[PDB]
Protein backbone atom coordinates (compact mmCIF):
# COMPACT_ATOMS: atom_id res chain seq x y z
CA UNK A 1 0.00 0.00 0.00
CA UNK A 2 1.21 3.48 -0.95
CA UNK A 3 2.67 5.89 1.58
CA UNK A 4 1.16 9.06 0.14
CA UNK A 5 2.84 11.15 2.83
CA UNK A 6 6.10 10.37 1.05
CA UNK A 7 5.07 10.64 -2.61
CA UNK A 8 5.37 14.01 -4.36
CA UNK A 9 1.96 15.47 -5.13
CA UNK A 10 2.26 16.07 -8.87
CA UNK A 11 2.86 12.37 -9.57
CA UNK A 12 -0.56 11.07 -8.51
CA UNK A 13 -2.90 14.04 -8.04
CA UNK A 14 -1.36 17.03 -9.82
CA UNK A 15 -0.51 20.44 -8.38
CA UNK A 16 -4.07 21.81 -8.25
CA UNK A 17 -3.01 25.38 -9.09
CA UNK A 18 -3.73 28.05 -11.71
CA UNK A 19 -0.08 28.72 -12.48
CA UNK A 20 3.06 26.61 -12.80
CA UNK A 21 6.73 27.39 -13.28
CA UNK A 22 9.21 24.78 -14.41
CA UNK A 23 12.55 26.04 -13.11
CA UNK A 24 15.46 24.10 -14.63
CA UNK A 25 18.68 24.42 -12.67
CA UNK A 26 22.30 23.38 -12.41
CA UNK A 27 24.07 22.52 -9.16
CA UNK A 28 27.22 24.61 -8.74
CA UNK A 29 28.26 23.72 -5.20
CA UNK A 30 27.02 20.28 -4.04
CA UNK A 31 27.83 20.78 -0.36
CA UNK A 32 26.01 24.10 -0.02
CA UNK A 33 23.21 22.90 -2.28
CA UNK A 34 22.67 19.86 -0.05
CA UNK A 35 22.53 21.96 3.12
CA UNK A 36 19.70 24.03 1.68
CA UNK A 37 18.00 21.14 -0.09
CA UNK A 38 17.50 19.63 3.36
CA UNK A 39 16.68 22.83 5.26
CA UNK A 40 14.72 24.90 2.76
CA UNK A 41 13.27 22.55 0.16
CA UNK A 42 12.55 19.21 1.84
CA UNK A 43 10.19 20.62 4.50
CA UNK A 44 8.00 22.35 1.90
CA UNK A 45 7.73 19.64 -0.76
CA UNK A 46 4.02 18.96 -1.22
CA UNK A 47 2.90 15.35 -0.81
CA UNK A 48 -0.03 13.48 -2.32
CA UNK A 49 -1.61 13.45 1.14
CA UNK A 50 -1.17 17.20 1.44
CA UNK A 51 -2.61 18.08 -1.97
CA UNK A 52 -5.50 15.62 -1.61
CA UNK A 53 -6.89 17.59 1.34
CA UNK A 54 -8.83 20.75 0.47
CA UNK A 55 -8.01 22.15 3.91
CA UNK A 56 -4.23 21.77 3.57
CA UNK A 57 -3.42 23.38 0.22
CA UNK A 58 -0.05 25.13 0.40
CA UNK A 59 0.18 28.75 -0.77
CA UNK A 60 2.84 27.54 -3.19
CA UNK A 61 3.01 23.85 -4.06
CA UNK A 62 6.60 22.75 -4.67
CA UNK A 63 7.91 19.56 -6.26
CA UNK A 64 11.50 18.74 -7.26
CA UNK A 65 13.12 16.27 -9.65
CA UNK A 66 16.69 15.46 -10.68
CA UNK A 67 18.27 14.45 -13.98
CA UNK A 68 20.90 11.73 -14.17
CA UNK A 69 23.65 14.35 -14.26
CA UNK A 70 22.04 16.13 -11.32
CA UNK A 71 22.19 12.94 -9.27
CA UNK A 72 25.82 12.52 -10.29
CA UNK A 73 26.54 16.10 -9.20
CA UNK A 74 25.14 15.25 -5.77
CA UNK A 75 27.48 12.25 -5.54
CA UNK A 76 24.61 9.81 -6.01
CA UNK A 77 26.05 7.16 -8.32
CA UNK A 78 23.48 4.41 -7.70
CA UNK A 79 21.84 2.60 -10.62
CA UNK A 80 18.21 3.79 -10.80
CA UNK A 81 17.50 0.94 -13.22
CA UNK A 82 16.43 3.06 -16.18
CA UNK A 83 18.75 3.26 -19.18
CA UNK A 84 16.71 5.96 -20.91
CA UNK A 85 16.84 8.14 -17.79
CA UNK A 86 20.60 7.61 -17.58
CA UNK A 87 21.23 8.57 -21.22
CA UNK A 88 18.99 11.66 -21.09
CA UNK A 89 16.21 12.71 -23.44
CA UNK A 90 18.50 14.36 -26.00
CA UNK A 91 20.00 10.97 -26.85
CA UNK A 92 16.47 9.61 -27.20
CA UNK A 93 15.39 12.10 -29.89
CA UNK A 94 16.22 9.76 -32.78
CA UNK A 95 13.82 7.20 -31.30
CA UNK A 96 11.01 9.70 -31.85
CA UNK A 97 12.17 10.62 -35.34
CA UNK A 98 12.74 14.25 -34.39
CA UNK A 99 15.64 16.65 -34.87
CA UNK A 100 17.26 18.58 -32.01
CA UNK A 101 17.47 21.54 -34.38
CA UNK A 102 14.09 22.64 -32.98
CA UNK A 103 15.10 22.00 -29.36
CA UNK A 104 15.55 24.56 -26.61
CA UNK A 105 19.35 24.76 -26.54
CA UNK A 106 19.42 24.09 -22.78
CA UNK A 107 17.58 20.78 -23.36
CA UNK A 108 19.90 19.62 -26.13
CA UNK A 109 22.54 18.30 -23.75
CA UNK A 110 22.83 17.14 -20.15
CA UNK A 111 23.72 20.42 -18.44
CA UNK A 112 20.37 20.50 -16.64
CA UNK A 113 20.65 18.88 -13.22
CA UNK A 114 17.02 19.15 -12.12
CA UNK A 115 13.67 20.88 -12.19
CA UNK A 116 11.75 22.68 -9.48
CA UNK A 117 8.02 22.71 -10.13
CA UNK A 118 6.39 25.70 -8.44
CA UNK A 119 2.60 25.96 -8.55
CA UNK A 120 0.38 28.73 -7.20
CA UNK A 121 -2.82 30.55 -8.06
CA UNK A 122 -0.83 33.66 -8.94
CA UNK A 123 2.49 34.28 -10.68
CA UNK A 124 3.38 36.84 -8.00
CA UNK A 125 3.45 34.10 -5.37
CA UNK A 126 5.59 31.92 -7.64
CA UNK A 127 8.03 34.75 -8.36
CA UNK A 128 8.56 35.51 -4.67
CA UNK A 129 9.14 31.83 -3.94
CA UNK A 130 11.80 31.79 -6.67
CA UNK A 131 13.44 34.88 -5.15
CA UNK A 132 13.47 33.15 -1.76
CA UNK A 133 14.95 29.97 -3.23
CA UNK A 134 17.66 31.86 -5.13
CA UNK A 135 18.42 33.93 -2.03
CA UNK A 136 18.90 30.94 0.28
CA UNK A 137 20.77 28.75 -2.22
CA UNK A 138 22.86 31.65 -3.53
CA UNK A 139 25.60 30.73 -5.99
CA UNK A 140 25.20 26.99 -5.30
CA UNK A 141 22.34 26.97 -7.82
CA UNK A 142 22.11 28.29 -11.38
CA UNK A 143 18.92 28.81 -13.36
CA UNK A 144 19.51 27.48 -16.87
CA UNK A 145 15.99 27.69 -18.30
CA UNK A 146 12.41 28.08 -17.17
CA UNK A 147 8.93 27.70 -18.62
CA UNK A 148 5.78 29.43 -17.33
CA UNK A 149 2.45 27.64 -17.76
CA UNK A 150 -1.17 28.24 -16.77
CA UNK A 151 -4.67 26.85 -16.87
CA UNK A 152 -6.47 28.52 -19.78
CA UNK A 153 -8.91 31.33 -19.04
CA UNK A 154 -12.66 31.33 -18.43
CA UNK A 155 -14.66 28.53 -20.02
CA UNK A 156 -11.48 27.09 -21.53
CA UNK A 157 -10.15 26.19 -18.08
CA UNK A 158 -9.08 22.54 -18.26
CA UNK A 159 -8.77 22.69 -22.04
CA UNK A 160 -5.43 22.60 -23.86
CA UNK A 161 -4.42 25.03 -26.60
CA UNK A 162 -6.24 23.21 -29.42
CA UNK A 163 -9.45 23.63 -27.40
CA UNK A 164 -9.97 20.09 -26.13
CA UNK A 165 -10.82 19.17 -22.54
CA UNK A 166 -7.77 17.47 -21.06
CA UNK A 167 -7.02 15.40 -17.95
CA UNK A 168 -10.03 13.12 -18.29
CA UNK A 169 -8.17 9.82 -18.57
CA UNK A 170 -5.63 8.45 -16.09
CA UNK A 171 -4.80 4.96 -14.90
CA UNK A 172 -6.37 4.05 -11.57
CA UNK A 173 -3.90 2.59 -9.07
CA UNK A 174 -5.20 -0.65 -7.56
CA UNK A 175 -5.75 -0.25 -3.82
CA UNK A 176 -5.45 3.54 -4.07
CA UNK A 177 -7.98 4.92 -6.55
CA UNK A 178 -11.62 3.92 -6.65
CA UNK A 179 -11.89 3.31 -10.40
CA UNK A 180 -14.25 5.22 -12.68
CA UNK A 181 -16.32 3.47 -15.36
CA UNK A 182 -14.00 2.41 -18.20
CA UNK A 183 -10.85 3.48 -16.36
CA UNK A 184 -7.83 1.14 -16.54
CA UNK A 185 -6.62 -0.40 -13.28
CA UNK A 186 -2.90 -0.97 -12.79
CA UNK A 187 -0.35 -2.02 -10.18
CA UNK A 188 1.18 0.89 -8.27
CA UNK A 189 4.60 -0.22 -9.52
CA UNK A 190 3.64 0.86 -13.03
CA UNK A 191 3.82 4.47 -11.83
CA UNK A 192 5.79 4.41 -8.56
CA UNK A 193 9.34 3.04 -8.49
CA UNK A 194 9.72 0.19 -6.00
CA UNK A 195 5.95 -0.06 -5.63
CA UNK A 196 3.75 -3.13 -6.10
CA UNK A 197 4.95 -5.31 -8.98
CA UNK A 198 7.67 -2.97 -10.18
CA UNK A 199 10.09 -5.67 -11.39
CA UNK A 200 13.15 -3.41 -11.59
CA UNK A 201 15.54 -3.23 -8.64
CA UNK A 202 15.87 0.33 -7.29
CA UNK A 203 18.06 2.00 -4.67
CA UNK A 204 16.19 1.87 -1.36
CA UNK A 205 16.00 5.69 -1.17
CA UNK A 206 14.24 5.83 -4.54
CA UNK A 207 11.26 3.70 -3.46
CA UNK A 208 8.17 5.91 -3.74
CA UNK A 209 9.55 8.02 -6.61
CA UNK A 210 8.66 8.29 -10.30
CA UNK A 211 10.32 9.18 -13.59
CA UNK A 212 9.13 12.53 -14.92
CA UNK A 213 9.25 12.87 -18.70
CA UNK A 214 9.09 16.58 -19.53
CA UNK A 215 8.36 17.75 -23.08
CA UNK A 216 7.96 21.31 -24.34
CA UNK A 217 5.48 20.71 -27.15
CA UNK A 218 4.66 23.77 -29.24
CA UNK A 219 1.18 23.69 -30.76
CA UNK A 220 0.44 25.42 -34.06
CA UNK A 221 -3.17 26.28 -33.35
CA UNK A 222 -4.08 28.57 -36.26
CA UNK A 223 -2.45 26.08 -38.65
CA UNK A 224 -4.37 23.18 -37.05
CA UNK A 225 -7.66 25.05 -37.38
CA UNK A 226 -6.98 25.98 -41.01
CA UNK A 227 -6.14 22.36 -41.86
CA UNK A 228 -9.44 21.20 -40.38
CA UNK A 229 -11.36 23.76 -42.45
CA UNK A 230 -9.50 22.92 -45.66
CA UNK A 231 -9.73 19.15 -45.26
CA UNK A 232 -13.16 18.82 -43.63
CA UNK A 233 -15.00 15.89 -45.21
CA UNK A 234 -17.88 16.62 -47.59
CA UNK A 235 -21.32 16.39 -45.99
CA UNK A 236 -24.68 18.05 -45.38
CA UNK A 237 -23.49 19.48 -42.06
CA UNK A 238 -22.20 23.04 -41.88
CA UNK A 239 -18.56 23.71 -42.72
CA UNK A 240 -17.79 24.34 -39.06
CA UNK A 241 -19.52 21.13 -38.01
CA UNK A 242 -17.53 19.07 -40.49
CA UNK A 243 -14.25 20.76 -39.57
CA UNK A 244 -15.02 20.14 -35.89
CA UNK A 245 -15.78 16.51 -36.75
CA UNK A 246 -12.36 16.06 -38.35
CA UNK A 247 -10.66 17.58 -35.30
CA UNK A 248 -12.54 15.20 -33.02
CA UNK A 249 -11.67 12.19 -35.16
CA UNK A 250 -7.99 13.11 -34.88
CA UNK A 251 -8.13 13.43 -31.10
CA UNK A 252 -10.68 10.72 -30.28
CA UNK A 253 -12.74 13.18 -28.23
CA UNK A 254 -14.81 16.27 -28.95
CA UNK A 255 -13.65 19.51 -27.32
CA UNK A 256 -16.19 18.99 -24.53
CA UNK A 257 -14.41 15.76 -23.61
CA UNK A 258 -17.15 13.53 -25.02
CA UNK A 259 -15.47 10.42 -26.48
CA UNK A 260 -16.29 10.11 -30.18
CA UNK A 261 -16.53 6.34 -29.72
CA UNK A 262 -19.75 6.93 -27.78
CA UNK A 263 -20.94 9.86 -29.92
CA UNK A 264 -19.44 9.51 -33.39
CA UNK A 265 -21.27 12.22 -35.34
CA UNK A 266 -21.67 15.16 -32.94
CA UNK A 267 -20.39 16.58 -29.66
CA UNK A 268 -22.40 15.78 -26.54
CA UNK A 269 -21.47 18.30 -23.84
CA UNK A 270 -23.47 16.65 -21.05
CA UNK A 271 -21.55 13.44 -21.74
CA UNK A 272 -18.22 15.26 -21.89
CA UNK A 273 -18.68 16.70 -18.41
CA UNK A 274 -19.74 13.44 -16.79
CA UNK A 275 -16.80 11.54 -15.27
CA UNK A 276 -19.11 8.57 -14.76
CA UNK A 277 -19.69 8.28 -18.52
CA UNK A 278 -16.97 10.03 -20.51
CA UNK A 279 -14.46 7.17 -20.18
CA UNK A 280 -16.92 4.28 -20.20
CA UNK A 281 -15.93 2.60 -23.48
CA UNK A 282 -13.58 -0.02 -24.97
CA UNK A 283 -13.86 0.68 -28.72
CA UNK A 284 -16.04 -2.43 -29.10
CA UNK A 285 -19.55 -2.12 -30.53
CA UNK A 286 -22.24 -4.78 -30.95
CA UNK A 287 -22.81 -5.56 -34.63
CA UNK A 288 -19.45 -4.13 -35.69
CA UNK A 289 -16.14 -5.82 -36.50
CA UNK A 290 -13.50 -4.41 -34.14
CA UNK A 291 -10.79 -5.07 -36.73
CA UNK A 292 -12.30 -2.99 -39.54
CA UNK A 293 -14.85 -0.61 -38.03
CA UNK A 294 -13.60 2.98 -37.90
CA UNK A 295 -17.05 4.55 -38.04
CA UNK A 296 -17.07 5.24 -34.29
CA UNK A 297 -13.41 6.18 -33.86
CA UNK A 298 -10.43 5.99 -36.25
CA UNK A 299 -7.76 3.43 -35.36
CA UNK A 300 -5.41 6.41 -35.65
CA UNK A 301 -7.07 8.78 -33.15
CA UNK A 302 -4.70 10.18 -30.45
CA UNK A 303 -6.37 8.53 -27.46
CA UNK A 304 -6.78 5.21 -29.28
CA UNK A 305 -3.09 5.24 -30.20
CA UNK A 306 -2.01 5.97 -26.63
CA UNK A 307 -4.50 3.71 -24.84
CA UNK A 308 -5.60 0.98 -27.28
CA UNK A 309 -8.09 -0.68 -24.92
CA UNK A 310 -9.85 -3.56 -26.72
CA UNK A 311 -7.45 -3.15 -29.66
CA UNK A 312 -4.91 -5.09 -27.59
CA UNK A 313 -7.45 -7.70 -26.50
CA UNK A 314 -9.20 -8.25 -23.18
CA UNK A 315 -12.76 -7.33 -22.27
CA UNK A 316 -15.08 -5.91 -24.92
CA UNK A 317 -17.25 -4.49 -22.14
CA UNK A 318 -15.93 -1.79 -19.77
CA UNK A 319 -13.64 -1.74 -18.17
CA UNK A 320 -11.03 -2.95 -20.64
CA UNK A 321 -7.78 -3.67 -18.80
CA UNK A 322 -5.26 -4.23 -21.61
CA UNK A 323 -1.70 -2.90 -21.64
CA UNK A 324 -1.76 -1.67 -18.04
CA UNK A 325 2.03 -1.68 -17.88
CA UNK A 326 2.02 0.90 -20.68
CA UNK A 327 0.08 3.47 -18.63
CA UNK A 328 1.31 6.97 -17.79
CA UNK A 329 0.06 9.58 -15.33
CA UNK A 330 -0.28 12.93 -17.12
CA UNK A 331 0.22 16.26 -15.36
CA UNK A 332 0.72 18.54 -18.36
CA UNK A 333 -0.34 22.18 -18.44
CA UNK A 334 -0.67 24.65 -21.30
CA UNK A 335 1.90 27.42 -21.83
CA UNK A 336 2.12 30.66 -23.80
CA UNK A 337 -0.40 33.35 -24.75
CA UNK A 338 -3.87 32.71 -26.10
CA UNK A 339 -4.12 32.79 -29.90
CA UNK A 340 -4.03 36.43 -31.01
CA UNK A 341 -6.35 38.06 -33.55
CA UNK A 342 -3.52 38.60 -36.06
CA UNK A 343 -2.52 34.94 -35.81
CA UNK A 344 -6.07 33.68 -36.16
CA UNK A 345 -6.54 35.92 -39.20
CA UNK A 346 -3.31 34.97 -40.97
CA UNK A 347 -3.53 31.28 -40.02
CA UNK A 348 0.10 31.65 -38.97
CA UNK A 349 1.65 31.20 -35.53
CA UNK A 350 4.06 33.91 -34.40
CA UNK A 351 3.80 33.52 -30.62
CA UNK A 352 4.97 30.22 -29.16
CA UNK A 353 2.27 28.37 -27.25
CA UNK A 354 1.55 24.74 -26.49
CA UNK A 355 1.66 22.08 -23.80
CA UNK A 356 4.18 21.68 -21.01
CA UNK A 357 3.85 17.92 -21.21
CA UNK A 358 4.54 15.93 -18.04
CA UNK A 359 4.25 12.14 -17.85
CA UNK A 360 5.01 10.01 -14.81
CA UNK A 361 5.91 6.31 -14.93
CA UNK A 362 8.15 3.78 -13.17
CA UNK A 363 9.73 2.68 -16.45
CA UNK A 364 10.37 5.20 -19.23
CA UNK A 365 10.76 2.32 -21.68
CA UNK A 366 7.19 1.18 -20.98
CA UNK A 367 5.57 4.60 -20.67
CA UNK A 368 6.09 7.84 -22.58
CA UNK A 369 8.94 6.54 -24.76
CA UNK A 370 6.96 3.41 -25.65
CA UNK A 371 3.73 5.28 -26.41
CA UNK A 372 5.57 7.74 -28.66
CA UNK A 373 7.81 5.34 -30.57
CA UNK A 374 6.08 1.97 -30.68
CA UNK A 375 2.47 3.13 -30.92
CA UNK A 376 2.04 6.74 -32.08
CA UNK A 377 4.90 6.63 -34.60
CA UNK A 378 4.07 3.15 -35.87
CA UNK A 379 1.92 3.07 -39.01
CA UNK A 380 0.88 -0.51 -38.28
CA UNK A 381 -0.33 0.10 -34.75
CA UNK A 382 -2.67 -0.99 -33.57
CA UNK A 383 -2.03 -4.42 -35.15
CA UNK A 384 -4.49 -6.71 -36.95
CA UNK A 385 -6.65 -4.00 -38.51
CA UNK A 386 -8.17 -3.74 -41.99
CA UNK A 387 -6.80 -1.93 -43.71
CA UNK A 388 -3.55 -2.88 -41.95
CA UNK A 389 -1.98 0.56 -42.39
CA UNK A 390 -3.38 2.69 -39.57
CA UNK A 391 -0.92 5.52 -40.20
CA UNK A 392 0.53 7.80 -37.54
CA UNK A 393 -1.01 9.61 -34.56
CA UNK A 394 -2.24 12.86 -36.17
CA UNK A 395 -1.56 14.81 -32.96
CA UNK A 396 1.87 13.59 -31.80
CA UNK A 397 2.98 11.21 -34.56
CA UNK A 398 6.42 12.05 -35.97
CA UNK A 399 8.37 11.13 -39.09
CA UNK A 400 11.45 13.36 -39.21
CA UNK A 401 9.76 16.63 -40.13
CA UNK A 402 7.82 15.01 -42.97
CA UNK A 403 4.04 15.27 -43.23
CA UNK A 404 2.36 12.35 -41.44
CA UNK A 405 0.28 9.86 -43.42
CA UNK A 406 -2.83 9.17 -41.37
CA UNK A 407 -5.60 6.79 -42.44
CA UNK A 408 -9.14 6.17 -41.23
CA UNK A 409 -10.01 9.79 -40.40
CA UNK A 410 -12.78 10.17 -42.99
CA UNK A 411 -15.95 8.29 -41.98
CA UNK A 412 -17.08 7.60 -45.57
CA UNK A 413 -13.89 5.78 -46.63
CA UNK A 414 -11.55 4.25 -44.05
CA UNK A 415 -8.99 3.69 -46.80
CA UNK A 416 -8.71 7.43 -47.47
CA UNK A 417 -5.31 8.84 -46.47
CA UNK A 418 -4.53 12.31 -45.21
CA UNK A 419 -1.04 13.77 -45.42
CA UNK A 420 -0.78 16.01 -42.39
CA UNK A 421 1.90 18.55 -41.46
CA UNK A 422 3.03 18.50 -37.85
CA UNK A 423 0.74 20.62 -35.65
CA UNK A 424 2.86 19.78 -32.62
CA UNK A 425 6.55 20.67 -32.64
CA UNK A 426 8.90 19.18 -30.06
CA UNK A 427 11.30 21.66 -28.54
CA UNK A 428 12.66 18.80 -26.50
CA UNK A 429 12.86 18.24 -22.76
CA UNK A 430 14.52 15.99 -20.23
CA UNK A 431 13.96 12.84 -18.19
CA UNK A 432 13.97 13.41 -14.42
CA UNK A 433 13.50 11.34 -11.28
CA UNK A 434 11.06 12.70 -8.73
CA UNK A 435 12.27 11.11 -5.51
CA UNK A 436 10.13 10.22 -2.51
CA UNK A 437 10.07 13.14 -0.08
CA UNK A 438 12.13 11.23 2.48
CA UNK A 439 15.05 11.08 0.03
CA UNK A 440 15.20 14.85 -0.50
CA UNK A 441 16.42 15.66 3.01
CA UNK A 442 17.67 12.08 3.34
CA UNK A 443 20.03 10.48 0.82
CA UNK A 444 20.14 13.39 -1.61
CA UNK A 445 21.27 15.82 1.10
CA UNK A 446 23.77 13.36 2.60
C1 LIG B 1 -21.00 1.89 -18.94
O1 LIG B 1 -21.35 1.29 -20.17
C2 LIG B 1 -22.03 0.07 -20.02
C3 LIG B 1 -22.26 -0.54 -21.39
O2 LIG B 1 -21.02 -0.76 -22.03
C4 LIG B 1 -23.36 0.30 -19.30
O3 LIG B 1 -23.92 -0.96 -19.00
C5 LIG B 1 -25.14 -1.14 -19.74
O4 LIG B 1 -26.19 -0.35 -19.23
C6 LIG B 1 -27.39 -0.48 -19.96
C7 LIG B 1 -28.41 0.51 -19.44
O5 LIG B 1 -28.59 0.31 -18.05
C8 LIG B 1 -27.89 -1.92 -19.83
O6 LIG B 1 -29.10 -2.08 -20.54
C9 LIG B 1 -26.85 -2.87 -20.39
O7 LIG B 1 -27.25 -4.20 -20.16
C10 LIG B 1 -25.51 -2.62 -19.71
N1 LIG B 1 -24.49 -3.42 -20.37
C11 LIG B 1 -23.47 -3.95 -19.70
C12 LIG B 1 -22.49 -4.75 -20.49
O8 LIG B 1 -23.31 -3.79 -18.49
C13 LIG B 1 -23.17 1.08 -18.00
O9 LIG B 1 -24.42 1.49 -17.50
C14 LIG B 1 -22.29 2.30 -18.23
N2 LIG B 1 -22.01 2.96 -16.97
C15 LIG B 1 -22.51 4.16 -16.70
C16 LIG B 1 -22.17 4.75 -15.36
O10 LIG B 1 -23.22 4.78 -17.49
C1 LIG C 1 -6.91 31.34 -43.48
O1 LIG C 1 -7.46 30.11 -43.91
C2 LIG C 1 -8.81 30.22 -44.30
C3 LIG C 1 -9.36 28.84 -44.62
O2 LIG C 1 -8.40 28.09 -45.33
C4 LIG C 1 -8.91 31.14 -45.51
O3 LIG C 1 -10.27 31.29 -45.87
C5 LIG C 1 -8.32 32.51 -45.17
O4 LIG C 1 -8.30 33.33 -46.32
C6 LIG C 1 -6.91 32.34 -44.63
N1 LIG C 1 -6.39 33.63 -44.22
C7 LIG C 1 -5.38 34.21 -44.86
C8 LIG C 1 -4.92 35.55 -44.36
O5 LIG C 1 -4.80 33.68 -45.81
C1 LIG D 1 -11.16 5.23 -50.74
O1 LIG D 1 -9.82 5.67 -50.66
C2 LIG D 1 -8.94 4.83 -51.38
C3 LIG D 1 -7.49 5.25 -51.14
O2 LIG D 1 -7.31 6.58 -51.56
C4 LIG D 1 -9.27 4.87 -52.87
O3 LIG D 1 -8.41 4.02 -53.59
C5 LIG D 1 -10.72 4.45 -53.09
O4 LIG D 1 -11.07 4.64 -54.44
C6 LIG D 1 -11.62 5.30 -52.20
N1 LIG D 1 -13.01 4.92 -52.32
C7 LIG D 1 -13.94 5.85 -52.54
C8 LIG D 1 -15.36 5.37 -52.66
O5 LIG D 1 -13.67 7.04 -52.65
C1 LIG E 1 -20.80 -0.07 -26.63
AS1 LIG E 1 -22.28 -0.57 -27.82
C2 LIG E 1 -23.98 -0.14 -26.93
O1 LIG E 1 -22.16 0.34 -29.30
O2 LIG E 1 -22.20 -2.27 -28.17
O1 LIG F 1 -1.80 14.42 -23.35
N1 LIG F 1 -1.01 15.07 -22.40
O2 LIG F 1 -1.51 15.92 -21.67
Amino acid sequence: SLNTDDIQGDILVGMHKQKQLFYFFAINDPATFKTHLASDIAPVVASVTQLSNVATQPLVALNIAFSNTGLLALGVTDNLGDSLFANGQAKDATSFKESTSSWVPQFAGTGIHGVIILASDTTDLIDQQVASIESTFGSSISKLYSLSASIRPGNEAGHEMFGFLDGIAQPAINGFNTPLPGQNIVDAGVIITGATNDPITRPSWAVGGSFLAFRQLEQLVPEFNKYLLDNAPAGSGSLQARADLLGARMVGRWKSGAPIDLTPTADDPALGADAQRNNNFTYSHAGFDLGSDQSHCPFSAHIRKTRPRADLGGSLTPPNLSAGANSIMRSGIPYGPEVTSAESASNTTTQERGLAFVAYQAQLSQGFHFLQQTWADNANFPPGKTPATVGLDPIIGQNNGQPRVVNGLLPSNSSASLSIPQFVVSHGGEYFFSPPISAIGGRLSA
